[PDB]
C-alpha cells in the first residue's frame, strides 16, 4: 500500500522531443515534429506530457534538440502553469546537439537532471500519439525489481522491422534484444506479429545515470537507447517487459490498443481522419484522462452562406474553432485553427493545417495542406496523378502535401 | 506629449457587475447578468473586463453584489492571468450590500478602494455589450478640466425612458440630467432621439470619496449612481459628458457605434444571433482589439452522419468547441460548447447555451434554451404559440426561453 | 496494488474555512481566521490546502462563511494556479449561510458539490496549523470498509472541552461520541487524556449527500458536523477512526505530533514564535512536504546601521522579505513583511505582521502587533502590565495584541 | 493626443541577450550575462524586461543565444504570466548563432520578428542594469521624425573607449559615430566626458528589415549593430539621439542617471553593493516602477543563535529571505537565497550567491562567492594577497570570486 502514489512523486519524465519524422519529408521540415500538429488543435507532443500529467508525473523534461522554435514557444505558452515550489514543473532542456543522438542527447544534460534527486527516469518519446499511464507502470516495474522496463507491444511482422524487437520470457525477461532488423523475428505463438519496443522506457536512475557515463566514455557507440544501451541491459539480464495492453488507457475495454506512430505522411493522414469519424478509435471527449494543449481563444467556427446565398453541407468533419466556412460541400476532413473556406469548394478528405485561406473553387482531395498557405482560386488538388506529383509532393499511397514553399514556387503569392 | 499613456496607469476601473437583469426573468434567476453567456465562448462581463484592457486600464475593480458563485469562479479561472506585484490586478470586491442602489456598493467597499491610491477612477457598470477605448474618454476627461465625465450615446425616444437622459451645451457641459424619467426629452436638433446616459462614468478620484461620503451620511437618497450623485454633479456645473462615437471602437468607420442593452431576452437573442448573420455588428475577429475569456480546452465541432448514413446542413451558424452535429439542418442559430445535437433535427434562428443536449427529432424555432437543457426527443418549439405559453415562457415578440427547471415541470427528467 | 494513487482522484476536499475565531478576539474581527497570517509568508489556510495538494486531493471546495474579502483574494491570487479541465482545481464556493452550523454550508452548496462526480469527500474544518496526509486516511478508511472516518488525536484532558471526544474499540470503531463536553471522558488506559477529534471527517460521496438532505429537512438539528451527523452516524455504528499519529508528516519520527488549534491569541503567539526558537516543531524546510502560499516580489530583509551608526543584533528571530532594520536589539521575535523597524528599539519575542512600522525608540515585549499598525515613537508595550491593560487589549497570561483601531483611540494617527 | 499610448502598442521589444561578458571571467562561464544574479533575488534580465512592461511595451523578444538553460527556465517560469490572446508575450527566440554576432543574430529570425507586424522596434541590451521608460523615448523617437533613435549619456573619457561614442547636433542628430575607439573624442563643452552609445536604439522596423537585408548580402561586415550597421545609417543622415536623462526613471531628480553596464568583476561587485548601503543609488523600493522577477517561494531569513549561546550582528547587509545565519558578525554584505552560515563568521563586504554554504569560523572579506560552494570550516578569504591570488582568481582592484571549481580543485567536495 502506498506505492502507486508514492512512486512517480519520487520519478521524473524525460521526453525525447528531438526527433524530425524524416519520412513526412516536408511537414516537419520546418518544426520539430513533436510539434507538429494533430486532431483539431492538439500537438503530437501534447499526448506525452498529458500522460505525464495524468499519471502523477509532474516533474517533466523537455529534450527540444533540432530546430525548436515553435516547441518551445508551445512549451512556455501552454504548458508553463506549475508552481516549483511543490516539485512540478516542465524544465525545457536544449540539448545543443553535437548522428550521435538521444541516448548521448540525455548525457549532455545529465548534470541538470541529477538534481532533481530522482529514484525512476521515464524515457519517453514524443513524437508518437497513444495513450497511457504510467503510474501503473511504475508499479509494475518496481514489483518485478528490476533495473530498466521497456514498454513492448505485439505489432506486425511487414512493419516490425522500424522499432525494436524482442523477446521476453514468463515473467517479462529480455533474453534477445534486436533492433530495426531487416528481418523482424517473430513471436513464438503468432508467426504474423512481432514483439517490438515503443520508446518508453523506465530506468531506476542511479543505474541511468551509472549507466550513461560507461556509454559516454564509449567512442565505440552509436549513443542510442535502442542500439548500445538496452542491447547492453538485455546482456546484463537486467531489462524486464511491460505489455502495453496493461497500462492503455481505453473508453472502452474491448478495442486493441491505440499507440500511433505518425512516421510517414500516409499514416499521418489516416491517423489525423480517424477522428473524424463516426466511432473514432481515439477517444478526446474523455474526462477520466483528458489532453491538454495551448489553448487559445478563437471565435467560434462560423458558418456563412455562399456568394450565391447556398448552404454548406458539412460530412465526417471536424471543423475547429475559429474557421470560415462559405458554403462549400466539406467531407471526411479535418479543418483546423483560423482555416477559411471561400465559396463553391469542394474539400474531400483533407487535412488542412491552421490558418490555410482556401480560395474560391477550390476542389481538394486525398491531400494535407501545411500551416498558412494561400490556395489560389479554380486550383484542383487530389483530383489527378501525374499532374499532383509534379506540383506538390503526392506520396506512394496517394496522399498529397501542400506546403507554403511549392506554391511559391508555382508564383501564388503566400505572403499574408 | 506623455499624457496619453499616463492616465491609464493612474487609474483604476470598478466594474459594477451586480445587475440582475430582472427584465431577463429566468435567465439571470440562478446567476448575475454579467455572468450570462454572449456569442459561443463569451460572458457578459467580459466586454466590460477587456474593454479595460485594452483601453490600459489593468487595475479593476469587480463589485459583484450576491446571487453570482459563477462569475467569481469565471473571474478566477479567466482573467486571474495578473502579476498583482507590477500594479496591474482585477480586484475581485464582494459588495456585501445591505438586504440601496448602485452608490451604496462602491460605499461599503469604499475603505478597500482607497489603498488603490488611484487619480481616475471608472465606474462602469458592466453588464452591457460593447467596444469603447476608455483612455480615449481619460483624455477628454481631464482636456476638459472636469470632475466627472459621463459616456453619453444618442438613442430612440422610444426607449430612453430606460436610461438616464440629459442636455448639455457646446463644451459638452451638463446643463440638465433626468434619470429614467416617464417623458423623456428630445434633442434641440433631433426629436426623435434623446441623449441618453451608458452607464460609463470617469470620477476624479478624490472627489467621489469626498461626493459619496457626503451621500453615505444621508437617510434621504436612493444610494444610486443615477438618482443622486450624477444629479447632485449637475447642480455644481463640474459634470462634462463625453459623446460615445469619440470613443468606440469600430472595425469599419461607415458603420454607427454598437451599444446593446442587452437585458431584454427578446434583445438577448437578438445580439446573440447578429453573430449568425451574413455581416456582424460587433467584430469578434478583431486583432487590435480583442475580447478575451475564459477559453477551457474542448475538441472541434465535429460533424457526422446521421443514423441512417445523410448529410448535416448549416447555413449563418456559429458552432463552438465540443459541439457534436449528426445530420439535423441548422439555420440562423448559434451553439455553445459540448452541444450535442442529434439527428432529424431542425433548428433555426435559436441560441444553445453550454452542454444542451437536443433529442432525436426535435424542431426548434426562435428559443433561448438555457444550459445543460437536455430537451427529450420528438419535442417540439416555435412552431404553435399558444402551446409554447402554456408550458415554456414566450415573450410577447416571439421568442421563448426553456431552462431546466422548466422542463421538470413537464416531466422530462434531466439529470445530465 | 493501484489503490494507493486511485483514492485521491476519485475524492474532493471540502475545507469549511468559514471560522471566525471569536476567541481570538480583535485579530480576526477584520478578517476570517482562516486567512490569519503566520510564520512570516503563510496563512492558516494555506496549511489545510497544502497538505490537499501534496496528498494528491487537486479538488478542493473553500466554503467560506463571509466576513472575508481577504481569502478570496488570497485564493485567488495564490491558489489560481490549476487548469481546470484536467479535473484539479480549488472551487471557491461563497457559503452564504443564513443570516445553521457547519453542516449548513456544506448543504446549501449542495447541489455544486453533487457535480464534482466524487467518490470519497474530505471534510477539514481548515482554520487549523497541521501536516498531514490525507491520502494515508482515505486508504485507512477503504481499507475497514467504512462510512465515515474521523481522524482522532488524544489530547489533554484540560483541554478536552473545546472538542469532541470519543471513545473506540480494538477496530477503531466509534463507540460512544460526545461532542464539546463540559466533563470530557478519558481514555481506558491514561487517564489524564482524551481522544478528541480534529475536524477532519472523511466520509462517502453517496451517505454525506443522503444524510445531509436527511438532517436538512428537519427543525430540530442546529446542523453541525459535530453536534448532529456524527452522533447520528456514531448511532449507526458506520463510524471508525483514524489515529493521527499514522497520516502525520513529521521531519523526525522521533517527536510527537503538531496540531495547534491556533485560536486563543495567547496560542497564536506561541505557535508563531515557536519557529523562531532553536529547533521547530513545525519544519517549514522540508521539501519532500512542501507548504505554498502567496509569494509576491518582495526585496531581501534589509538591515542598516542606526541613526548614529551602530550595529543591530538579532538572537532567535525570524526577518521575512522587505523587512528593513536599523540597529535595535531583536530577540526571540517574528517579523512578518514590509516591518521598518527604526533605529534604537527593543524588540523581544514579538510578532510583528506585514507592514509595521515601529518608530524610533520602542521597547516590544510579548506583543502581537495587527498589520500596517504604525507605532509611535517611544512606546512602550509589555512593561507594566496595567498600563497595557489601560490602553491595549492584554490576555490573562500576558500576551498583547495591539490594532490599527486602538491606538486611533490613543490618537496616533495611522493613514499609513 | 493619443500619442504616448498608441506607439508601445505598435512596437515590439528585441532583448540581445546573448552576451557573455568576458571580462567576468568566471561568473559568467557557465551562465549567459543576463541570467547573472543581481541585487537579491532578481537578474540582470529582470530590469531589461521590466522596462518593457513598465513602459508598454509587452511584446518583448528575447534572443537567448551562448549558453543559455537557466535563461530559458527563468523567462518561462517567472516571465510566462502573458495571455498572448491581447498581444502580450516574452517570445524567447532560440537563436543557434553560427563572431559574427548581435546583428545577424536580430536577421536568423528576421522571419519571427516580421509576423508581428510591428512599427517600432526597441533593440535592447540585457547585459546592463538601468532603469528607464521607452514610451518617453518613443515619442522623443517619432516626433524627431528620424528612422533610428539611438540611446547615449555622457560617461568619462577613460572608460568611453568600452562604448559606442557620438557627436550630436543642435537637434540631436548624429554627425559622427565611431565605435569603441582607442582615443574616445571628447565632447566639445566638456573635455573629461564623452556622449556613448548605451545599446538602447529604436528603429522603425520597415526601415530595419529594409536595412538588415543590405548588410545580411554584406559579406565584408561584421554584422553588428555598432560597427557596420548604425555607422552606416549615420553617413545616410538618418540617425538621432536621445538624451538618457530625458527619460531616465529617478525616485528623486537631484541625481545623475544611473546606467551601469556590469561589465567585469569589480564593477559587479560595486553595483551589487551599492544596494547595501544606507541610501543606494537604486531605488528598488519605488511602487510606481517595480521590477519583476522569478518569486520563489521561501522561508523567512532566519536568525538563530551562535554554538555558544551567543548574537550575530548584521550592520548594513542585505540579507535576503530564505538564509539561515547563526551568530557570525556579517558586515556590508548581500546574501543571496538560501545562504546558511555557520557560527562564527566575519562577511565583510561580500556578495554570496544563492545557497552558499559557509562552513563554521570562516572569514571572508571583498569578494563574490558563485553559486551553490560549499565553503570549508576554517578558511579566510580576503585578509591575503598573494595566497587568494593563487586559490581563486583576485582581480587587480582587490576583489576575489569564489567558484565551484576553484574549490573542488582545492578538495573541498562541493557535491551536495
Ligand atoms: O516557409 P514559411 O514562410 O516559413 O512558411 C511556413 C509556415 O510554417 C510555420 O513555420 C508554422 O510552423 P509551426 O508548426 O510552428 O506552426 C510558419 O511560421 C510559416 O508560416
Ligand atoms: O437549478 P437547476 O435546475 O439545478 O439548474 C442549474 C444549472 O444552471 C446553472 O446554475 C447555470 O449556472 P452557470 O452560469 O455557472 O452555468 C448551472 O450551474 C446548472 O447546470
Ligand atoms: O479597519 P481599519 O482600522 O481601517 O484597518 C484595516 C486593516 O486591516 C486589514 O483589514 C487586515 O486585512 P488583511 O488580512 O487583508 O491584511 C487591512 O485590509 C487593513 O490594513
Ligand atoms: O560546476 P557546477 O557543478 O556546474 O556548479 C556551478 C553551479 O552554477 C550553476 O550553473 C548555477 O547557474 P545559474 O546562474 O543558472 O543559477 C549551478 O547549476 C551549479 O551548481
Amino acid at each position: 500500500l502506498m506505492l502507486a502514489r508514492q512512486l512517480p512523486l519520487k520519478s521524473v519524465a524525460l521526453i525525447l522531443a528531438g526527433g524530425r519524422g524524416t519520412r513526412l519529408k516536408d511537414l516537419t521540415n520546418k518544426r520539430a515534429k513533436p510539434a507538429v500538429h494533430f486532431g483539431g488543435k492538439f500537438r503530437i507532443i501534447d499526448f506525452a506530457l498529458s500522460n505525464c500529467i495524468n499519471s502523477g508525473i509532474r516533474r517533466m523534461g523537455v529534450i527540444t534538440q533540432y530546430q525548436s522554435h515553435t516547441l518551445v514557444q508551445h512549451i512556455q505558452r501552454g504548458w508553463s502553469f506549475f508552481n516549483e515550489e511543490m516539485n512540478e514543473f516542465v524544465d525545457l532542456l536544449p540539448a545543443q546537439q553535437r548522428y550521435r543522438g538521444t541516448a548521448d542527447a540525455v548525457t549532455q544534460n545529465l548534470d541538470i537532471i541529477r538534481r532533481y534527486k530522482a529514484e525512476y527516469v521515464v524515457i519517453l518519446a514524443g513524437d508518437h500519439i497513444y495513450k497511457q499511464d504510467y503510474s501503473r507502470m511504475l508499479i509494475d516495474h518496481v514489483e518485478k525489481g528490476a533495473r530498466c522496463t521497456v514498454a513492448c507491444m505485439p505489432v506486425p511482422i511487414e512493419e516490425a522491422s522500424a522499432f525494436g524487437v524482442m523477446a521476453v520470457d514468463e515473467n517479462d525477461k529480455i533474453i534477445e534484444f534486436v533492433e530495426k532488423p531487416a528481418n523482424p523475428p517473430s513471436m513464438p505463438n503468432d508467426p504474423s506479429k512481432s514483439l517490438a519496443s515503443m520508446g518508453i522506457y523506465v530506468f531506476d536512475a542511479d543505474y541511468l545515470y551509472e549507466l550513461l557515463e560507461e556509454d559516454d566514455r564509449d567512442e565505440n557507440s552509436s549513443h542510442d537507447f535502442g542500439k548500445d544501451l538496452i542491447p547492453k541491459i538485455t546482456e546484463a539480464g537486467l531489462a524486464y517487459a511491460h505489455p502495453f495492453p496493461l497500462s492503455c488507457v481505453q473508453s472502452d475495454p474491448d478495442a486493441e490498443p491505440y499507440w500511433r506512430d505518425v512516421g510517414t505522411l500516409e499514416a499521418y493522414w489516416k491517423a489525423n481522419l480517424d477522428l473524424a469519424s463516426v466511432v473514432p478509435e481515439l477517444d478526446m471527449y474523455d474526462r477520466n484522462w483528458p489532453i491538454r494543449t495551448y489553448n487559445e481563444s478563437l471565435p467560434p467556427a462560423k458558418f456563412v452562406q455562399d456568394r450565391s446565398g447556398s448552404h454548406g453541407m458539412t460530412l465526417n468533419s471536424l471543423v475547429s474553432g475559429g474557421c470560415v466556412i462559405s458554403g462549400s460541400v466539406v467531407v471526411q476532413s479535418v479543418l483546423f485553427s483560423r482555416v477559411r473556406v471561400n465559396s463553391f469548394c469542394n474539400i474531400d478528405s483533407a487535412v488542412l493545417l491552421p490558418e490555410v485561406w482556401v480560395g474560391r473553387s477550390c476542389r481538394l482531395r486525398r491531400c494535407v495542406i501545411d500551416r498558412a498557405c494561400v490556395i489560389p482560386e479554380g486550383m484542383v488538388i487530389g483530383e489527378n496523378a501525374e499532374e499532383d506529383a509534379r506540383r506538390f509532393y503526392r506520396s506512394e499511397e496517394g496522399i498529397v502535401l501542400v506546403t507554403r514553399e511549392m506554391l511559391r514556387k508555382l508564383g501564388h503569392k503566400q505572403e499574408r
